[PDB]
C-alpha cells in the first residue's frame, strides 16, 4: 500500500505510490503525471 499522487514525501523515506510518482520538493509532497 502507498501514499497518493500528493502525500507528503522524502527521498530519503517516502511511500508515495511507485507506479508513477516520485517526492517533490516544491510542496514536500509526491507527484510526477498523475
Amino acid at each position: 500500500g502507498c501514499l497518493e499522487f500528493w502525500w507528503k514525501c522524502n527521498p530519503n523515506d517516502d511511500k508515495c505510490c511507485r507506479p508513477k510518482l516520485k517526492c517533490s520538493k516544491l510542496f514536500k509532497l509526491c507527484n510526477f503525471s498523475f
